[PDB]
């Protein structure tokens, strides 16, 4: 609970290099034990406009700093994250509820984004192009966009911020972060470390706010004329609202929107491996992630063997309970509204045909815990309105042919992550290429990596994060026609 | 006027490989002589939804065609454009009014975009990335987005279409083009040539429509769920409306919006060269282009010498008249509303301080011709609401220092093209990098090139066209985590 | 005025066995001297629905406890 | 800006100060004219507009202009 470096746990907003409290505050509680964690500043439009101005002024100086220098600071920040990983992990478990081991995994991943972009900062290359005319030379420069509004969800309170801010700073931009109200701490802990690292004032700003101010602040920073870029990860409903705000001033935008991830198991698949993969892809963070496989398309031949081995793995490895306690594997659901959505989905499915294979009611610890559920005999039509219902729930839909599985998977106008298991070399390419998704896992249920491009197609998002393409979301191309030769 | 290959001059819409007339039609007239050119189909929402379906179905097959094959067709189309360049140029002069020599210049440029992307089609490379884990390999594929709605202005009735469609097809996408109502012919001439080249039915579609249906059709194709990308070039007002339409379904967007282009002349500049550059950058297409230098920031020292030599060049080289007639250098303004805006700007400026140096009234040929105007003693505040007023008008604003010129130039929240003349090596870099614009001309007034990236920053646009980055606007990245190793 | 067992004088709401503060607070004053007594949590509908759920879950166990 | 773009001539510092935030450079514009003070009767800052005049009667007339008087 406590024992943390008092400096890491923060309650005030971080603007212009200083800790500023707000006129109001909002409470933050441990989603597992219900304990009060702290009173965080509840920023309003005024505090947001001020955070933007702070970022804009820092930008005019930060853009001038050498890439080798910005790179150095991004690295010191990374080292500070590693130095404090244990405390940083406890903060994640405290507010998100995910098990410590998973929180430690996030803190590393989060730190790795800072490390990675640190390395990208010195590698922004312009080009020299050849043109017919002998009286001129064509040069293409790449420059930072300016101030970026970064809005993150609660699922990965640290890594989701770090993968956007890393890129932004590496490119030479400054940012104003508006963290999720369920998990604001991880965003402020970063801020503390950013001042320890020596990040110049106004380069990294955090403005926590609750549901009340979310609407106002969200539109304030996605509308402000000093903001030139918006990076958002969350629901499609909010994403479209921000896309309209952006439209009014033609702001550059990149976002990831919660979608359904298909997990196809083909006959030629290694059962145990598929199961192991299904275990990780569905119960990591208790099924609360956009890249969490919601629907399982399993082929007739191997279906039964799979559904049985899957359930046997759930009983053997999932231990519901408090994330800080040794042996916990499933943490609580972020809140009541969440539990209600899982219940909704489970009941809607059973009363419509589905057959619950294991645990389909709230867990006996009460509060926000729910039993890891596995229903088979599920059908496509039972996923409506639950495309954004995350929880430790696994509906298994049987299928006959490959064409069928692909057709079902590509159903939605969604497309973020997609997984499938097979041992057929040829089939692996056909599916991997035909799956209309932004990321595909082949014989693997965990595909996270800071050096690969994360994002989605169609309505699942715009742009990519991480990898060598991440920094591109924050640069502007300038064609310079050097003539008079 | 006539004598054209009857097949090149078309009046019906081109959808699904067939010429389909619409329930209504709209008249097209030669902006110089007022002559009736033809009755063009006026497509409505129904014809648009049908053109989209046609493109979507063609896409599912076109995406499968080898890149070497798509590349071949893009080239045959290019060869067909060159083979018919003379007639294709006459059509541009007929509807846009620009002089034949300029029309010939456009047809080449337009043909060069098809040639260029033809070459890009076979060069879409995915990557192989290294990750820590030894049990997996990371592959990144690039695939076409799908159907793209392409909306073009009247300024370059051919090149503006070709630079977007070239990229789209090269990437493997299909398109539905909605050409400007003032100049629909050039878009249909292309269509004829696309069927001669062998472009599969539904890959290239054109749906002409007038002001009435513009609103409806525009929203129809930027809203349709079968459309995944929007490419627009035109006014900021329309651009923002399309950006809202796009927002509702998270569509990928790229656009260029009419902005003010500063043309700075520094003391160390070669007068004649600056003048020659000022002549080309302001009177090409009679000043009717988004990249047409509207305001001239000239330094005290060289000011007078410049303003005088500029005017002397205007009298010596600008010959107002009909674009088809030998010796014409200035064509008509697209329409009456246009002439009124030029008048507005000229009067607003003179009555507010400005001093007309030459021709500041309508031309003596009447109709839509306006005299090439050059006002000096102009001041910043006299450009308000005229940021989208194009015409053969050149306001000269004197300045003292470089810091001042840059400050004035970066004024607007606009940023498309920018020009400046200087002979100071160091100054050339400072200005070229500080000018918040998407394209900068150094000692050159004409920067067009199909191998360089065209576009703008801030509110002037999103994405780039032409160059090696053009095809990127039409691709989607797919991270494939090949594991189980 | 003071000298009280600090544990007896409380300012947070008491839900689910824990002391939880609220987003807002309201002042309490001695009706005779007008002195400030403390800032108490000002619960809203959210805190109330949560207190109810807490009570409902405790009920399913409390009803089972022997009367003795 | 309203003053310079309307005739005024900035004699010294007329932009935000280089410390940013709320600092502004002490400004002194000459060639200023009466009509350039509208809606700024309550605009306070380190700004000094100089208006030239010929006669005393003129100065008094200009000064007593507004229905103000502190």
């Amino acid at each position: 609970l406590a024992g943390l470096s008092a400096a890491l746990l923060r309650t005030d907003s971080f603007v212009g290099g200083r800790w500023l409290p707000a006129a109001a505050t909002f409470p933050v509680q441990d989603p597992a034990s219900g304990a009060a964690l702290g009173m965080v500043a509840d920023c309003g439009v005024r505090e947001a406009r001020a955070a933007v101005r702070a970022a804009y002024e820092a930008f005019c100086r930060w853009r001038e700093v050498s890439a080798k220098e910005r790179s150095s600071l991004l690295r010191k920040w990374y080292n500070l994250m590693i130095q404090n990983k244990d405390d940083l992990a406890r903060i994640i478990t405290a507010e998100s509820g995910k098990p410590l081991k998973e929180a430690h995994g996030e803190i590393l991943y989060s730190a790795f984004f800072l490390e990675w972009f640190s390395e990208e900062a010195r590698r922004v290359y312009g080009d020299i192009i050849h043109t017919p005319a002998k009286d001129r030379r064509a040069l293409v420069l790449k420059q930072p966009i300016g101030v970026a509004a970064v809005i993150t969800p609660w699922n990965f309170p640290s890594a989701m911020i770090t993968r956007k801010v890393g890129a932004a700073l590496a490119a030479g931009c400054t940012v104003v972060v508006k963290p999720a109200e369920d998990t604001p701490f991880s965003a402020l802990a970063l801020a503390e470390l950013a001042s320890q690292a020596g990040i110049p004032s106004g380069v990294y700003n955090v403005i926590p706010c609750s549901r009340k101010n979310a609407k106002e602040v969200g539109e304030a920073i996605c509308t402000d004329p000093l903001v030139s870029k918006i990076s958002f990860t969350g629901s499609t409903t909010t994403g479209k609202i921000l896309l309209h705000h952006a439209a009014n001033s033609v702001k550059r935008v990149s976002m990831e929107l919660g979608g359904l991830a298909p997990f196809i198991v083909f006959d030629s698949a290694n059962v145990d491996q598929a199961v192991a993969g299904a275990m990780a892809s569905k119960f990591r963070n208790t099924g609360q992630t956009a890249v969490c496989s919601n629907q399982f398309l399993v082929q007739r031949g191997i279906h039964d063997a799979f559904v049985k081995a899957f359930a046997e793995a759930m009983k053997k490895n999932l231990r519901v309970g408090n994330g800080f306690e040794e042996g916990t594997t499933q943490g609580p659901l972020i809140n009541e509204k969440a539990v209600e959505k899982v219940e909704k989905q489970v009941n809607d499915a059973v009363s419509k045909g589905a057959t619950v294979v294991t645990g389909g009611k709230r867990h006996q610890l009460g509060k926000n815990f729910f039993e890891p559920t596995l229903l088979c005999n599920v059908t496509q039509d039972m996923l409506c309105t639950h495309e954004e219902t995350f929880g430790p729930l696994a509906p298994v839909i049987k299928f006959d042919t490959e064409e069928e599985a692909i057709a079902i998977a590509n159903a939605a106008d969604v497309g973020l992550a997609g997984y499938f298991y097979s041992q057929d070399p040829a089939q692996i390419w056909r599916v991997a290429e035909q799956l209309e998704v932004g990321m595909v896992g082949v014989n693997e249920g965990l595909i996270s990596s800071v050096e690969c491009p994360f994002g989605g197609v169609k309505q699942s998002g715009l742009g990519r994060e991480g990898s060598k393409y991440g920094i591109d979301e924050y640069l502007e191309l300038k064609y310079v026609c050097y003539g008079g030769l």
